């Protein structure tokens, strides 16, 4: 464990979760809400929290992602590890469907059923901060 930030691939991004429960990502590394914690709940799966809100990134049933008050199933992601050190982040409440935390190369977020294995979208390399 420990504060991550989680570096996009796509745009070069990190992944932002917004006080408001927007999530995005910004380029910007001094930025309060790109600190994040990864808590493993089982071996497979992660939480992923906001160190500055303790907002927990969640993606909704349409695939949108979005920052969650309090730890429902939304918030919970199959970290898998990958060929260069990215890893991909596969929701769980809709991994049948290969639902993966992305963001667009301008930093919106890229809603579920647009993503698919392969895509820079759903890289994320996990830098340990400060
Ligand atoms: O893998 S891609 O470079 O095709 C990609 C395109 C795109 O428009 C958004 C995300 C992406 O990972």
């Amino acid at each position: 464990k420990k504060p991550k930030l989680l570096y996009c691939s796509n745009g070069g991004h990190f992944l932002r979760i917004l006080p408001d429960g927007t999530v995005d990502g910004t380029r910007d590394r001094s930025d309060q809400h790109i600190q994040l914690q990864l808590s493993a709940e089982s071996v497979g799966e992660v939480y992923i929290k906001s160190t500055e809100t303790g907002q927990y990134l969640a993606m909704d049933t349409d695939g949108l992602l979005y920052g969650s008050q309090t730890p429902n199933e939304e918030c919970l992601f199959l970290e898998r590890l990958e060929e260069n050190h990215y890893n991909t982040y596969i929701s769980k409440k809709h991994a049948e469907k290969n639902w993966f935390v992305g963001l667009k190369k301008n930093g919106s977020c890229k809603r579920g059923p647009r993503t698919h294995y392969g895509q820079k979208a759903i890289l994320f390399l996990p830098l340990p901060v400060s």
